[PDB]
């Protein structure tokens, strides 16, 4: 869904690609547009993390679905944050599908292919060489972001379910937020309908994936795409 | 592999069986002396653990296959411990069987058939009820109890590879070690070959159980079971 594109020692090119992935890359689809919406969003979500006072990699815009992020060294990380209790949640608590948590869980994912993502934690992350200090600074940017991203998301009518984000380290050895935040990397329910707004709609054929994308942009531009 | 017969209000009967079981229980198998074996050597441990001062539940002996222990409210817990990478450690880590751990790793359970003893972390055990601070105790707990055990069998050419611990709480809010600690839910390997003298001899058919766990015995006890 992304392809990264070098252009100095500072910066790399980030463009989002309409290509569509789940089940481990096992379901595939090309979305158009969707390159395009997920690139636009990531940029309103960043800059509104930025205006927080969040330390993140976006740098600028460079026309049509590329951004200009800062390069950083990568924390093998998959790092999720959860509100209400949806998609692998369900298999570690006894709960249905929609109830809301008293508090947020965050959960660490080791990104690694021969092993499918595993979850982990901060022992197997030491293990890894990302120390507890580390691992503690992360989860504090991570709860932090939810606040933000669900209060803004709230007045919308949108619930946030759950997200994922990624790390990076730059060069003063600060923790910056990395990756995407799309449709493709969070759950987003309508607060009335519970209806899924993101990549469960293709994971879980529960309608166009398009104009549920395009509902979320309008959602919280309030401009037509 | 263990039946727990209640006393009164403060106490039960715990009574080791012959039985084994693999696989989520898919792999059954009767060995002849393994209660007894696992009865004996948990109260080894637990007396052991006692004069270290770790607070466990055994009370006394019953005859035989039978331990006399403190009625706990249980965390539904499983806690494990691993020095040595082996078994599920590899899908987590990519990382050989036998590497030695730069230092130990503690990882979390929740016990619950429904969900086949999914790992967690301290997040969902809140949501379970069980505060960060009790997790931590807990941790700091299975910790000492790794030390001890560890450098108690090195003493005696065994390699304390990982091991299984439950926990529960007693009438005064005191968290105190409970269940076993027995060849079943630990693993012991030979320092010189490196061979298995616990569960795993079974597990994936390495031998004779019964052998490997009379072994055991001896070279902790220096006497003939
Ligand atoms: N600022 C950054 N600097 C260096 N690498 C990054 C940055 N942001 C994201 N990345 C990495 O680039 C890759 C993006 O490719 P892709 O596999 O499509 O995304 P992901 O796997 O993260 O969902 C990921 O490995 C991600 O960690
Ligand atoms: N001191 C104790 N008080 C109450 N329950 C205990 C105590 N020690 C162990 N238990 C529980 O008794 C049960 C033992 O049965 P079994 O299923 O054979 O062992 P386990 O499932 O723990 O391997 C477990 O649920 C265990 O948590
Ligand atoms: C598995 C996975 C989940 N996610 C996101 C989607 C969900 O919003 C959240 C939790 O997903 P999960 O329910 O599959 O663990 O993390 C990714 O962005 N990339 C992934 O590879
Ligand atoms: C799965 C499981 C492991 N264990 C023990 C055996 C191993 O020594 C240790 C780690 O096991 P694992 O490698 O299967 O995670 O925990 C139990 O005692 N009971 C269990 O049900
Ligand atoms: N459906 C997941 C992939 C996976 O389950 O591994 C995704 O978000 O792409
Ligand atoms: N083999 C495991 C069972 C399991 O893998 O679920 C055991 O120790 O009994």
């Amino acid at each position: 869904a992304k392809k990264m594109i070098p252009i100095d020692d500072d910066k790399l090119i980030m463009e989002f690609k309409d290509d569509a992935t789940a089940f481990d890359g096992t379901k595939k689809a090309r979305f158009k547009g969707k390159g395009w919406l997920n690139a636009q969003l990531s940029v309103i979500f960043f800059k509104l993390l930025e205006e927080h006072g969040i330390k993140t990699h976006f740098i600028g815009v460079a026309g049509g679905n590329r951004l200009i992020v800062e390069k950083l060294d990568m924390y093998p990380l998959e790092v999720v944050v959860r509100n209400v209790v949806a998609g692998s949640l369900k298999k570690r608590l006894p709960l249905p599908e929609g109830y809301e948590l008293p508090e947020p869980i965050v959960e660490l994912y080791y990104k690694n292919d021969e092993l499918h993502d595993p979850m982990i934690n901060y022992y197997h992350a030491k293990v890894l060489g990302i120390s507890l200090d580390e691992i503690k600074k992360i989860e504090e940017i991570a709860l932090k972001v939810n606040e933000i991203l669900k209060d803004y998301l709230a007045k919308k009518g949108i619930i946030l379910v759950d997200f994922k984000l990624e790390f990076g380290k730059d060069k003063n050895g600060d923790i910056v937020l990395a990756d995407e935040i799309s449709p493709d990397t969070c759950r987003f329910w309508d607060a009335k309908t519970k209806r899924s707004l993101d990549k469960d709609v293709f994971r879980f054929d529960k309608g166009d994936l398009i104009e549920a994308y395009k509902e979320i942009y309008e959602r919280i531009t309030g401009e037509k795409p």
